[PDB]
């Protein structure tokens, strides 16, 4: 992998060092603490907080009850229609690997080597230049494979 970041402080906000062209991978390895409620991986158009940077792809594992993953997009500080996946591989106290693959029409995400979900583009992926990781999660490494 390319442009690897080790043991970042959370919240992490970093510039993605090349374009997210089809076939590009974002690989995030970490673990979920025992008290986690949720965490998220946000692919953003910049890092502004005011107005808040648009979020092309919000990938949001939630741990209450049986758990799920919520995905959405934030445009001009308004969330769109949530996409929910109930078949969640994440668990408190367990390590994980997330691989986000950028495709022409969508993202595809695999967790722990297994296909997890698709998310159709709502913002042009060319507008994504920033990776945010927030919430109750421990990140070991972030790396990229650019196409
Ligand atoms: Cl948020
Ligand atoms: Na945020």
């Amino acid at each position: 992998l390319q442009n690897i970041i080790y043991n970042p402080v959370i919240p992490f906000v970093g510039t993605i060092p090349d374009q997210l062209d089809p076939g590009t991978l974002i690989v995030i390895r970490g673990h979920v603490p025992s008290d986690a409620d949720r965490f998220q991986v946000d692919l953003q158009n910049g890092s502004s907080v005011k107005p808040r940077a648009d979020v092309a792809f919000h990938f949001n594992p939630r741990f209450k009850r049986a758990g799920c993953i919520v995905c959405n997009t934030l445009i001009n500080e308004k969330w769109g229609r949530e996409e929910i996946t109930y078949d969640t591989p994440f668990k408190r106290e367990k390590s994980f690997e997330i691989v986000i693959m950028v495709l022409k029409d969508k993202f595809q995400v695999a967790v722990n080597g297994k296909h997890t979900l698709l998310y159709g583009h709502r913002i042009g992926p060319e507008k994504i230049d920033t990776l945010g990781i927030y919430g109750k999660v421990n990140i070991h490494s972030i790396g990229f494979s650019f196409s």
